[PDB]
């Protein structure tokens, strides 16, 4: 037993609306009254499409993941990681599959910086189409479980799908959904012996999901990094200041790049 099981079961006894206070303390969030309120009334110029715009920023403005080339991105969903690739300077193609149809997130057509550069597919399924060439690979899939066992084949999905898309020097970025399971710890020493990275916490994510994503630039002990997380997300629960900090949404311009 880890460490992150113990905090996953904590997790799991909680009042309703205690879970709601923990999810949101002493996080970080992302300003979308207003860029919500834009979509919904048709605009598809300055707004993300969803808050994962703002999450991935946060890894690419460290050079944590520099996308270039052709990026493939992997349950794009609305869109959020596509278009605003689609907008970076080193930027040629960007390739965005998702399952979508009724109770799946559609992707939204926008006509952000570089739109003319993104293009999203609904109806694929990703587990089971062929690997293409790609330089920057990147993933957001993982659906969360309250039994701990089901995340980690989940995520173990996931890598194993991963890998298949990987050749040498791959700007990549994976949500490890679970990555405190001993079977997933397992792989993700394999992962990085063969490919380098580590495992990176973004502040964006809520105390409910221990997410952690695998990212290309940088280095660290897997075990010891998913540990400071299980300390920190344990610490959490006992916390007497608890609001989130807010940053205002990443706008991605309009237009189109030749
Ligand atoms: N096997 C699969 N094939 C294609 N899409 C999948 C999938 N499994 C999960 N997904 C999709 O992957 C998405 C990831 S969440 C979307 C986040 C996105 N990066 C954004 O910023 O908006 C979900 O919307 C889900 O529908």
């Amino acid at each position: 037993e880890t460490l992150g099981e113990k905090w996953k079961s904590r997790l799991n006894a909680l009042g309703k609306s205690e879970f709601q206070i923990y999810k949101k303390s002493g996080i970080q969030e992302v300003d979308r009254t207003l860029a919500k309120e834009g979509i919904k009334r048709g605009e598809t110029d300055h707004h993300a499409v969803s808050r994962g715009s703002a999450k991935l920023r946060w890894f690419v403005e460290r050079n944590l993941v520099t996308p270039e080339g052709k990026v493939v991105d992997l349950g794009c969903g609305r869109g959020g990681w596509s278009y605003y690739c689609g907008g970076l300077k080193n930027v040629r193609e960007v390739k965005g599959l998702t399952k979508g149809g009724p109770g799946h997130e559609e992707p939204i057509p926008m006509s952000t910086y570089g739109w003319n550069l993104v293009r999203l597919q609904s109806g694929v399924d990703v587990f089971f189409i062929p690997p293409e060439r790609c330089d920057t690979l990147l993933c957001d899939i993982g659906e969360s479980s309250p039994n701990p066992t089901v995340e980690a084949g989940r995520t173990l999905r996931v890598l194993n799908l991963v890998e298949n898309w990987l050749s040498n020097n791959t700007q990549f970025c994976v949500k490890v959904l679970n990555p405190y399971m001993s079977s997933v710890i397992e792989k993700m020493e394999a992962l990085q012996r063969k490919h380098g990275g580590a495992l990176v916490r973004n502040p964006l994510s809520r105390n409910s999901t221990h997410e952690m994503y695998w990212v290309s630039n940088a280095s660290g002990n897997i075990v010891s990094s998913v540990n400071m997380i299980s300390r920190m997300l344990i610490n959490r629960f006992t916390m007497r200041h608890k609001k989130a900090t807010y940053e205002p949404d990443v706008d991605l311009g309009s237009g189109t790049r030749n």
